[PDB]
């Protein structure tokens, strides 16, 4: 679809069974989510961020939709203040900046 | 005009007869620049992401140049690790975010 920017970018994902929503962020290169469990084993990780750095929980091929979109990749968990879905995964369902 | 997001979407800036180099970020609400000085009054703010809140010195009505257009509008000056362009500005330029 196509989406303006006169409010949040806000869409909902499916991951593990579960409805969950999530902010469309460009800026960012990873993907990071409130804390949640996940399958697998995982390995540690520190982002920085506009206040600092926090630690996160790496998972790797993990499955997760967007909008009818399939993905399949990294997601991180950690504490943040809203779920995000950043450019590794905007790959993934071909999303572009238009102006 | 149309970007892809291989890479990360960074931009020139013209601000205060400056030139500055900025990332184009849809999560953002609003700008943030770093430290550097404008001419005006402004009143202290809070803002908050992942790791935390910092404290910015907020300016009205300013004109910035970004690829080719003029924009009007707020922009936040402090301690952010690099320079942001948020919503704010990005609908004055029409941009848009299509998959
Ligand atoms: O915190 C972040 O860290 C990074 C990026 C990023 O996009 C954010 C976001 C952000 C940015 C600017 C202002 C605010 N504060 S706000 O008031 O605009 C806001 C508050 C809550 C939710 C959304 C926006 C929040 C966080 C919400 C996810 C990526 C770009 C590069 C900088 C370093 C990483």
């Amino acid at each position: 679809p196509q989406i303006t920017l006169w409010q949040r970018p806000l869409v909902t994902i499916k991951i593990g069974g579960q409805l969950k929503e999530a902010l469309l962020d460009t800026g960012a290169d990873d993907t990071v989510l409130e804390e949640m469990s996940l399958p697998g084993r995982w390995k540690p990780k520190m982002i920085g961020g506009i206040g600092g750095f926090i630690k996160v929980r790496q998972y790797d091929q993990i499955l997760i939709e967007i909008c009818g979109h399939k993905a399949i990749g990294t997601v991180l968990v950690g504490p943040t203040p809203v779920n995000i879905i950043g450019r590794n995964l905007l790959t993934q369902i071909g999303c572009t900046l238009n102006f």
